């Protein structure tokens, strides 16, 4: 949840938001080792039902989204029915456990490409047109995060906006993403450069991923 | 409906077919103006209830068909209900009236492209890809025809045979189609020729169109 003038903004200058819950725990493995842990569904549930009880009056706010890259584990599961129960007027979505599971009413993966089949174990990536079309599948697909814009980036971005455009349910999706997470530092001589990982000390780091 | 001799064959050595009443209505302004008539009922009915009482024996018949081209008709619905009745064991297709219509359980265009739209009014014929996933759409796609195989021919069948294999509801189609329809003609020596439409003084004709 961001800080909450930036709803405020988004309410008056008209830009649709999803508001996601403080939840990821990409770094367990597996993903949801913690995520499927009912003794963590106490700390996982505060961060999900105190964000809607927070942001429910927005108007910006059109999706609520239970966390990311927490895997899938029962306690979205019952956050999910949660959201549903208490607020209706809004779809629930989440990307974790293959972004087509019981827990997000919108199919919603992280950098599926749009002919391309990466079919993972467990997790597969499917070509965003193919996925539409499962046997079963009826849900519409807004990619989470698509287009990563790392660096000299964005190549092949029109063949993700010509799919957008012929397939009705291929809505669209979020870059990833707006800003470079670059730092300022300052040199010998006081002039500022930009910083990334690594270059604080720190490590273990994953340099310029942060950009 | 064939030679009844086919069927045999076809079950001995092991074909799939599609058994097809005889109507075609093509050449009506609208294509629909007999099969949308009651009065054409009686005489629909037992091109269809007939053919079923023929051939509902043979296990190579997988599939019915209500006809080929012939709009889609009040007709159309009352005899693939008929069908459903007498003969749970096997789906019904039906082309006409834009592929996907109420009476068909399988979208079965013709000559629809792999990627691109050709969006002709009332009747269009999607890209077989974003026909499966249009809203509401649960059904498999087989093309009833496809790959007009008319003189030097079939560029691009390897773009539906990519597709027919990544997407598990494309399940193949029939190319249009096994023989030329051409007949023999003899030269003032008696040599044997291949004719063609308009080759027998018929007008107006198709021409090449037969093969
Ligand atoms: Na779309
Ligand atoms: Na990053
Ligand atoms: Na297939
Ligand atoms: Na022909």
């Amino acid at each position: 949840p961001n800080h909450p003038l930036w709803y405020t903004l988004c309410d008056r200058y008209g830009l649709y938001v999803v508001d996601e819950a403080n939840i990821e725990t990409h770094g367990m493995v597996p993903m949801n080792r913690l995520t499927d842990d009912p003794r963590w569904l106490p700390a996982m549930s505060e961060r999900v039902t105190r964000m809607v009880q927070r942001d429910r009056n927005h108007p910006s706010v059109i999706i609520w989204s239970l966390g990311n890259e927490s895997g899938h584990g029962a306690n979205h599961d019952a956050l999910y029915r949660w959201i549903k129960s208490v607020d209706p007027s809004r779809p629930v979505q989440y990307e974790g456990g293959g972004a087509d599971t019981t827990a997000t009413d919108i199919i919603c993966p992280m950098y599926a490409r749009v002919d391309e089949d990466q079919p993972f174990p467990a997790v597969p990536k499917w070509s965003i047109k193919k996925w539409l079309s499962l046997p079963g599948e009826t849900r519409p697909l807004i990619l989470c995060e698509y287009a990563h814009a790392m660096g000299n980036s964005l190549g092949g971005f029109a063949k993700y906006w010509q799919a957008f455009r012929q397939y009705p349910r291929l809505q669209g999706g979020f870059v990833w993403d707006w800003v470079d997470q670059s730092l300022i530092k300052y040199d010998e001589n006081g002039n500022p450069w930009s910083a990334y990982g690594g270059d604080f000390g720190d490590t273990p780091n994953d340099r310029q991923f942060c950009m």
